[PDB]
């Protein structure tokens, strides 16, 4: 089974497998597929942590990198750093995925508007 944001944040969610290892990127464009969602782009990823979202795990982007978001800085997530940061691996690595919901028209998926 996948691991999934409950509440997608501008249509974004971190999608990971439930236990190590986790996605090369085309596994992890894999999942999103899966899911009948997209890989989300760098700028997906900004927007949603405008709107709130932050996690604690590097996910591969459709730019072919990682990115992180994040609002507090954290020594153990994306070494401290705020906003959303990159890391720039090769495609062999093993990240989680952040995907993109375009049915998605709330902000925050559970939050009705
Ligand atoms: C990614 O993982 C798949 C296994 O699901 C493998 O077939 C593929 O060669 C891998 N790609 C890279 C670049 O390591
Ligand atoms: C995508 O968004 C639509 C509209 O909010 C929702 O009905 C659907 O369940 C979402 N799917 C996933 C996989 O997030
Ligand atoms: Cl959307």
């Amino acid at each position: 089974d996948l691991s999934i944001s409950t509440c997608r944040i501008m249509g974004v969610a971190l999608v990971g497998r439930n236990k190590n290892p986790q996605m090369n990127f085309t596994e992890a464009n894999e999942a999103c597929k899966m899911l009948g969602l997209t890989l989300a782009s760098r700028d997906q990823v900004e927007s949603a942590q405008k709107s709130g979202f932050e996690t604690c795990s590097y996910g591969w982007v459709g730019e072919q990198f990682s990115v992180i978001p994040r609002i507090f800085s954290n020594p153990r997530c994306g070494k401290n750093g705020k906003g959303v940061l990159i890391w720039n691996a090769p495609s062999s690595q093993k990240f989680k995925a952040y995907c993109h919901n375009s049915s998605d028209t709330w902000v925050n998926s559970c939050i009705p508007e």
